[PDB]
């Protein structure tokens, strides 16, 4: 399949998704992420810093009030509620309104990844080797079809004592 370039022309609209999942596909439960890996936190910041980040309203809610908006990035929150407000950030009503920058990283959660996938050309995935089964109401990662080509890293070992690995996926 035809080659893509890592360089982002300023007149384009590159959309990437970045998430961390358990091997089962779980990304969230009860309004939180059920792990903290320093390597994943650092990786998330390395990829997203300097770009626009787009998140669903429930992901904004999951950020501690003292830390949001996440610094060094333009924070955009998706909501359908006309009275939802995000101090320090922009709330918009659609993905179309959110995707105005040349490079945008969609940072969660389950609903917004599913919504944004049709426009995305990159996914950066951390897989955590934690035995966490899927339960009703869990937020889940998108499943990538065969239009996506991927590179899977070898299993690595976190200082937190969990194995993890990184995937990078691309499509035209
Ligand atoms: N592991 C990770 O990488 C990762 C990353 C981020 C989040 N998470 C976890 O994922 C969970 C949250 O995911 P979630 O799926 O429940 O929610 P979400 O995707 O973060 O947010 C859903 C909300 O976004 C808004 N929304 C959805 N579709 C929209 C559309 N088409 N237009 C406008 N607004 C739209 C709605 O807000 P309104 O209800 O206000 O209308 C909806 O309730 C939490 O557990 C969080 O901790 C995990
Ligand atoms: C690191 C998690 C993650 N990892 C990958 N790979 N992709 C993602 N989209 C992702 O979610 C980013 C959005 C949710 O962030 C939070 C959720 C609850 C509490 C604190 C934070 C802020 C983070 C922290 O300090 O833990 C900070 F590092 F961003
Ligand atoms: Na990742």
């Amino acid at each position: 399949h035809h080659h893509s370039s890592g360089l982002v022309p300023r007149g384009s609209h590159m959309v990437g998704l970045i998430w961390a999942q358990a091997t089962s596909g779980v990304i969230g439960r009860g309004g939180d992420i059920p792990w903290r890996l320093p390597e994943d936190q650092a990786h998330f910041r390395e990829i997203t810093m300097g770009h626009t980040i787009v998140m669903g309203r429930r992901t904004w809610d999951s950020l501690p009030a003292k830390v949001r908006p996440l610094p060094g990035r333009r924070n955009v929150v998706l909501s359908r509620q006309a009275d939802f407000m995000a101090s320090g950030a922009e709330v918009v009503g659609s993905l179309e309104e959110a995707l105005t920058s040349p490079e945008t990283w969609v940072i969660g959660g389950g609903q917004v990844y599913a919504l944004a996938l049709p426009y995305a050309t990159r996914c950066e995935v951390t897989e955590v080797d934690i035995g966490l089964p899927r339960e009703a109401g869990d937020a889940l990662a998108p499943v990538l079809d065969e239009t996506w080509r991927g590179e899977t890293g070898e299993w690595r070992f976190s200082r937190s004592g969990l194995r993890y690995r990184l995937y990078s996926y691309h499509r035209s």
